[PDB]
């Protein structure tokens, strides 16, 4: 019942306990391992808000007090006769900083006290959630000096005024499918850039274009509205040592901000929470530049360095992939954007976690998420056992709304 | 029931059913998933079941399922089983148990060779001299002058438990390593308990950066026995790089042949403690983890330095820089001394093609993604992008305890 981890590199031993809280099920089984699957009423509502007040007034030290109390029957007098309740500001930034502590995919999770919670439950229109999100988008850039943030737009009501930005990421590249056969921009953006058009957006047909918002509130037909250009801050990449590097004519933006998740708090459904901090350097270098297919940009790398190409084990995808990854981190640091490197990334996720086992009992991860794609074993997470379970508050995927929306 | 696998690259979906002859448990529940942890006397009565399931299997492999010998065999063993409480397995089937347990091991990339493998039955040995003589042999076929053959010697299988066949070496070939009173260590951090047991035991420890450890061997329960695997039958490579002529001034090689020895070999509900068994390095095994680790060789350092890489910083990235070169020296120097060595793109290449086979021929391929993702470039690798699903079948190897935990001296 209690679980031991082991680092193999240190030999030190955490003790997990967090894991009996665990209430959402993982996808595998006593038979089956799914570790590597990248996707596996009034009723229903009291125990799910008991739960969490449960867990916020314990927080405050005030477990089992008047106020503890009161609230757990104010919000079930309001779920009895509302069918549903509403958060205080405090309960919902708490409930937020918790949905990213328990994020197990997360390697940044040791940032997690440290969120910027925009409250944008007051929100009615598309016109607003733009306001809202560019606002957002400022605040979190910030010139460079990136700050986390979250924007977090009405909660589900009866499913059918739901709140979404359509969009996976509040800034993105478009991509479109050529005549020719190849895809120009990022071939992962195809089918929503389509969505797009098809709504009425004029797209430039290039290789960095920046996708407009296509926001739906209170379920409404979504709306599309351009971010102003001045607020999308973006990077253009060269390396310290390769003059040609920048004759790819490659530039990523700076903000990551994922728009597509869908935020549990205390059994409320935040269907749109656009979320944002700054990036570690693989996720554009080893991902977004060289996954065959998103950018694929290896062979042109490794031409323009001269590498024997001929064989796969001269190790020219190696050596090139090294070169981008070492080009995004100078151009990010030499314009001041904040970016953090992998073996700094993965260091302070370490630190974090003997910190969450001490305070918390655990810290759930998921090693195939937070191991970086490049380098592995080479950053201290890869020697890290960790125990993979979910807690609540939680961002959980959700369908793409094209799927779900009736127009 | 169907399972489907998505490859996130190339979306090819795959269908597995073969997860429903799964029997074993992988330590994961609803609840909780623990695919990142290392490492998560049999009654007459379980002991037919085992028999009987494998033999099913065997039967059907080769198309004789329900035939007469089939059926002869099963009552044969039953018969076998309740008058001797265990049975002896044929040498066909020995054979088949033992290639399917390669094939059944999901941490393993090397599995599209799982049907050439070199079988030695070595379960005529009693003694730890005979051991040593069937381990020399394994040692000298397997190598074969650099182009390496796959192969498995299998020793007597465990009677009553206090009889167990072991080899005490994790692998058959590795190096000492000898922590200094100054709190360093001299040769392979990873091999510093077992050295010292090595010499307890009577080893004359040469005390050098290389030095091949001694057998020590352990027949039919008695206290194992040291042994010196002669030097000539122990293929290393130097260690040089295609243009840095310093990289050979570090003073590394490596040893050509990969032979792990401390696993246990399950067939048919028999257990075979000592089944020594081999094939061909992947780069990445030497140039990354045995060079590389923090807790191995540690050489980044002073490879980044001899390159006069920025090292002030880590984001400068250069212990990935000097990380690609070290590997590339390993696979030169490898393919420069005809020694078989397969780079982490060939391989992964392979295996998925292997994988793919398998699900169309066999209903699946259970395979452990943490274990399969080599230690570099990973996501430049086709493994990265692809859903795997990781479960248990028999045939199987399987850990076991350290036998220095476990032994009982007689003196
Ligand atoms: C401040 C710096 C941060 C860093 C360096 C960071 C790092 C990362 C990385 C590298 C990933 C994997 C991304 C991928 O491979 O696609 C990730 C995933 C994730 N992070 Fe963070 N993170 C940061 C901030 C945040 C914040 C502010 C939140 C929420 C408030 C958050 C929540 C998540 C979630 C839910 C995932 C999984 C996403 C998915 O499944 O697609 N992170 N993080
Ligand atoms: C022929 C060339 C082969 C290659 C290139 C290869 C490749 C590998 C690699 C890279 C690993 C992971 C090693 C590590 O990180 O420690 C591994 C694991 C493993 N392989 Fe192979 N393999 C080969 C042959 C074999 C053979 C002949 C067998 C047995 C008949 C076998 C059974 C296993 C097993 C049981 C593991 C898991 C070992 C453990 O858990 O420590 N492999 N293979
Ligand atoms: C908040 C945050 C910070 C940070 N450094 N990185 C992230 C993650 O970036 C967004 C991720 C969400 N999975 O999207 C990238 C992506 C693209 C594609 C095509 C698939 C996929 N799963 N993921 C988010
Ligand atoms: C047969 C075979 C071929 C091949 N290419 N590679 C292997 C595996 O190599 C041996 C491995 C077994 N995991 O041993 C390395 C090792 C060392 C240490 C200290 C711990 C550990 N778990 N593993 C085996
Ligand atoms: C199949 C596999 O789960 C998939 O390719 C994963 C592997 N690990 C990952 N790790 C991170 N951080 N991000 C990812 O998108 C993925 N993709
Ligand atoms: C804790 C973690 O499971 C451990 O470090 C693993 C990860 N993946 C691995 N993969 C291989 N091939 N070999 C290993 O030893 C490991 N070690
Ligand atoms: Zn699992």
């Amino acid at each position: 019942r209690f679980l031991k981890v082991k680092n193999w590199e240190t030999d030190v031993v955490l003790t997990d306990t967090l894991h009996l809280k665990s209430t959402l099920e993982t996808g595998c089984t006593e038979h089956i391992c799914m570790g590597s699957i990248m996707l596996p009423t009034k009723d229903q509502l009291f125990p799910l808000a008991k739960e969490f007040l449960d867990q916020y007034y314990s927080s405050i030290k005030r477990f089992g007090s008047k106020a503890h109390m009161d609230r757990l029957e104010e919000v079930n007098k309001e779920i009895e006769s509302t069918s549903t309740y509403q958060l205080k500001d405090t309960e919902l930034i708490y409930g937020a900083k918790h949905a990213w502590r328990n994020a197990s995919r997360c390697v940044g999770r040791i940032q997690w006290s440290k969120l910027q919670v925009f409250d944008a439950r007051d929100c009615t229109t598309a016109h607003g959630m733009f306001n809202y999100i560019c606002n957002h988008v400022k605040y979190a850039t910030n010139k460079g000096n990136l700050r986390s943030a979250i924007t977090i737009f009405p909660q589900r009501t009866d499913g059918k005024h739901d709140f979404r930005v359509w969009n996976s990421q509040l800034i993105r590249y478009a991509g479109y499918k050529q005549p020719d056969g190849s895809t120009l921009g990022d071939p992962a953006n195809v089918q929503f850039t389509e969505i797009c058009i098809q709504q009425g957006w004029k797209a430039p047909r290039g290789r960095f274009d920046v996708l407009p918002l296509l926001l739906q509130a209170n379920g409404n037909d979504p709306e599309l509205f351009q971010i102003p250009p001045e607020l999308v801050l973006e990077v253009p990449i060269r390396h310290p040592k390769f003059d040609w590097f920048k004759d790819l004519g490659l530039k990523w933006y700076g903000l990551p901000a994922v728009s597509n998740m869908l935020l549990e708090i205390g059994g409320l459904e935040f269907s749109a929470c656009p979320f944002s901090g700054w990036y570690m350097g693989t996720e554009i270098g080893v991902r977004d530049c060289c996954d065959n297919s998103r950018y694929n940009i290896l062979e042109e790398v490794a031409k323009k360095m001269d590498l024997d190409m001929r064989k796969t084990s001269s190790l020219w995808k190696d050596q090139a992939l090294v070169e981008i990854n070492i080009a995004v981190l100078y151009s990010f640091q030499s314009d001041k954007v904040t970016i953090v490197d992998h073996h700094s990334a993965t260091e302070s996720f370490i630190k974090h976690m003997e910190n969450e086992y001490r305070c918390r009992g655990g810290c759930p991860a998921d090693w195939v998420w937070i191991v970086p794609p490049m380098s592995g074993s080479i950053t201290p997470v890869f020697h890290q056992e960790m125990l993979n379970y979910r807690l609540t508050p939680s961002f959980e995927y959700q369908p793409d709304p094209w799927n779900t929306h009736v127009w």
